[PDB]
This record gives C-alpha cells, sequence and structure tokens, in this order.
C-alpha cells in the first residue's frame, strides 16, 4: 500500500484528494490545520464519496468518485506511515505542516509540493532539522488542474489539467517510494510528469517576477485616474513589459550561471528564456510566436483574462493585495533575490519590482538591495534560516568553525 497524506482543503486539496484516493492500493489521509476545516469537511462529507468532475479537451465529463480514509487535523493519524506527504495550500500555510508533521514524519517519507512556490526547501530543511537530510524534497511547479470546489467536503471540478508538469528533488538519505512514478499513479495520464535536474532550477523557473512585471507594466506610472472596465491581463501587456519579462529572464540565467561557476556539479543548464519557455508549453495554443511580446498576447488560453479592479469614482482601479504579490513576492520573487545575494548577482530589474510590489501591498522586505525588510522574516528567502551561502543553500548544512 501507498499512504498519501494531502495537507489541506483548497481546490487542489480537494482535488488530490479525491483523484489519489480513486486508485487501486492507495490510502489517503486528509490533514488540515485550519483551524476545524477538518471536522466540516467531515460533517459534509458524511457517508458519502467525494466527487471530482474532470472536463476532458473532448468537452465531456468524467466523474470520479472515491473516498479518503480519515479526514483530521491530527498530524499523528495523517503523517504517521505516510509514504508520502503532499502540501497543497497556500506557500503562507507551508510553515504551520512543516512544524505539525516534524514529530510524526518518517525518515522514508517523500515531502512534496504541489504547489512549492519558492524556498520551499529552505523552510522544510530549517523546520525538520535533522530529519530533513533524511526525507526526500519534491517541488512541483504549478498546481496540475485548473480546478474549483462547486461544494465543499464532496464536489469538486477539473475545468482543465495541464498536459506536462516538472518538479525537482532533492534526495535524502533513505529510500522513499519512487517519487516521479508514485506521483505520476496518483494524478493518472495526465500531467505527464517530468524531472527536473536541479531544485534551484525549478525555483528559478517559477519566474516569480512574471506577475509583478505585468502589474507593474500596466499600473507603474499610473497616474491614478480610473479606466472603464478591468483592462486584459496577459493579453494586455505591451512591448515595454515584454522586454521587462526578458530581462528578468536573463538575470535568471545570470544567477543560474553564477551559482554553477561556483558550484561544480550542480547543473542549472534548464535555465531557459523565458520566450524559450512559452513556446515549449504552450506551442499548440500560440498563434502568432515570432517574438516574445506576441507569444503572451496571441496566446489562446490566455484570453478573457482581465486584471484584479475594484470600484472608484469615475470608474475602475487596480486591486491590489491579492496573491500576485502576497504570494509571488514573499514566496517568491525574495527567495530568488535571496539566492541573487548569495551568488552575488545584481538582478536591478527583479528589485525594480520588488522595491514597487511590496509598497503597493504596504509590505517591506527588500531595502538598499538588502534583505532587511520590516517583514522579510515571513519570506522564504534563505538568508532568513541562516542559509547565507551557495553551500548553504545547496546542500542545508551550515559552517562550521572550530578553533
Ligand atoms: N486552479 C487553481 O485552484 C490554481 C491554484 N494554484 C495555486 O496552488 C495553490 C493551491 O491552490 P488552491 O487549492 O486553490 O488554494 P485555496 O485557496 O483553495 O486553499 C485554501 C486553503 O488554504 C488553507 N488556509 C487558508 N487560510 C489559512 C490560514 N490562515 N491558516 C492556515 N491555513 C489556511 C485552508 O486549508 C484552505 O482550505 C495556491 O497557491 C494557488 O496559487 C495554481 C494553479 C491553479
Ligand atoms: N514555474 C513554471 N514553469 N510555471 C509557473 C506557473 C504559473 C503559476 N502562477
Amino acid at each position: 500500500t501507498v499512504k498519501v497524506c494531502v495537507c489541506g482543503g483548497g481546490n487542489g486539496a480537494h482535488t488530490l484528494s479525491g483523484l489519489a484516493a480513486s486508485r487501486d492500493g492507495v490510502e489517503v489521509r486528509v490533514l488540515t490545520l485550519f483551524a476545524d476545516e477538518a471536522e466540516r469537511w467531515t460533517k459534509a462529507l458524511g457517508a458519502d464519496e467525494l466527487t471530482v468532475i474532470v472536463n476532458e479537451k473532448d468537452g465531456t465529463q468524467t466523474e470520479v468518485k472515491s473516498r479518503p480514509k480519515v479526514i483530521t487535523k491530527d498530524p499523528e493519524i495523517a503523517i504517521s506511515g505516510a509514504d508520502v506527504v503532499i502540501l497543497t495550500v497556500p506557500a503562507f500555510a507551508h510553515e504551520g505542516y512543516f512544524q505539525a508533521m516534524a514529530p510524526y514524519v518518517q525518515d522514508s517519507a517523500l515531502i512534496v509540493g504541489l504547489p512549492s512556490q519558492a524556498g520551499f526547501e529552505f523552510q522544510c530543511r530549517d523546520i525538520l532539522g535533522d530529519k530533513a537530510a533524511a526525507v526526500s524534497m519534491m517541488s512541483f511547479e504549478t498546481l496540475p488542474w485548473a480546478c474549483r470546489i462547486k461544494e465543499f467536503g464532496r464536489k469538486v471540478e477539473v475545468l482543465g489539467t495541464k498536459s506536462v508538469l516538472a518538479a525537482s528533488l532533492i534526495k535524502g538519505t533513505a529510500k522513499t517510494v519512487d517519487p516521479l512514478s508514485t506521483l505520476q499513479m496518483l494524478h493518472g495520464a495526465e500531467p505527464v510528469f517530468r524531472l527536473a535536474k536541479h531544485f534551484l532550477e525549478m525555483l528559478i523557473m517559477s519566474y516569480s517576477f512574471v506577475h509583478p512585471a505585468i502589474l507593474f507594466g500596466r499600473w507603474g506610472s499610473w497616474d491614478g485616474k480610473p479606466v472603464p472596465e478591468a483592462p486584459l491581463f496577459y493579453q494586455g501587456i505591451d512591448q515595454a513589459t515584454a522586454d521587462m519579462l526578458t530581462a528578468c529572464s536573463n538575470e535568471c540565467k545570470d544567477v543560474a550561471n553564477a551559482i554553477m561557476a561556483a558550484c561544480p556539479g550542480n547543473d542549472l543548464s534548464d535555465d531557459k528564456d523565458i520566450y524559450q519557455w512559452y513556446l515549449e508549453y504552450y506551442h499548440e495554443d500560440i498563434q502568432d510566436d515570432h517574438d516574445l511580446y506576441h507569444a503572451i498576447t496571441t496566446n489562446k488560453s490566455y484570453k478573457g483574462l482581465v486584471h484584479p479592479v475594484k470600484a472608484v469614482d469615475a470608474g475602475v482601479a487596480p486591486d491590489f493585495g491579492n496573491r500576485y504579490l502576497t504570494e509571488d513576492i514573499p514566496m517568491g520573487m525574495i527567495v530568488f533575490k535571496g539566492v541573487a545575494i548569495a551568488a552575488g548577482v545584481a538582478i536591478p530589474s527583479n528589485d525594480k519590482l520588488i522595491m514597487w510590489a511590496q509598497e503597493k501591498i504596504g509590505k517591506e522586505y527588500l531595502v538598499d538591495g538588502a534583505l532587511t525588510g520590516k517583514d522579510v522574516a515571513t519570506t522564504r528567502c534563505p538568508q532568513r534560516y541562516g542559509f547565507n551561502t551557495l553551500d548553504a543553500i545547496l546542500t542545508g548544512k551550515k559552517h562550521h568553525h572550530h578553533h
């Protein structure tokens, strides 16, 4: 039997619990530490099975029905004996699960971030301590599905499910169940999971700048004047924002190259241009792909997608807060900035974006190019956990003298 603990009670948690529990020889324990979400889910589901509606490419809908073994807020029941522990929650909830699982997680456990967001492994290492080197840490780029709960506890819809998805892996000393094939089995035929060469590649390939860039490209020098209605998001970018995304992406390559040169045996060559990335994973949706601007603006899976806005005098105004900034900055850009400092690589365009973004949401992470902001302890930059060197970042071991 493979024993999976699904952490969370969101769209993803519902879907993953639904899908994973439908597989033969799989036992699912749902863990959720959000107050009494666990009891609520339980009362709601009753004696029925959890239902997942999957929208196929045919336009048809397949119904998956299954039941988890237990739905609980008790980590001892959820984590003990678990072969795989999958965290599917907004990144701010990760700290709580790592803290809860710590004294119950076995050496052999595969600890999965679905999705991880940036700094997932640094946090995991810090919280689990000496147990971190034993377990394996798996980081997935994004969520496998586009999904929404329809009826809490008992029904979730997959609007679409990704064709391919990448994940990185830090192997522990303990032999886990096979990370890639086990995860694949839980998800079914799709996405077709591939293994990223190195976890830092996966972290950098998050392109945490993307959403901060887009918001800046449309609201950067915003004269305060309202607009009639929510402007297009991705499809609404101009040439300047495209260039900005190219600049940031290059800064990603810069950091990647610096690590490789300072640290032999760390293959980060799969860090590619955002433009080169778009064509790899959206080609069938892009009608005009001669450059990055056109690659993004003619992307058919970006149509109808608009900025978050709110009602103001004489029209509509950008709605910051959201998760483009409250997540992508502390759980994204800052982490990348932490690696950039450790590599010694300047990244003026990422910096430009951080400084602007944090002000919008009334947070402070970066000050004078240095990670000394008011709320820097709420981020996952490796420096926050005392991982200050590339070696510390890579291996999780601090230094270490010795009189
Ligand atoms: N289609 C989708 O739902 C997409 C979501 N994602 C990403 O995947 C991640 C998971 O997505 P969802 O499952 O939709 O997230 P969600 O927003 O549905 O998750 C809500 C869950 O977060 C936890 N939570 C909320 N407030 C909390 C609190 N203050 N303290 C402790 N726990 C709390 C609870 O368990 C709650 O059930 C997100 O980071 C999202 O950005 C990525 C692609 C698509
Ligand atoms: N890391 C990637 N390759 N893609 C990120 C998916 C977008 C999540 N906002």
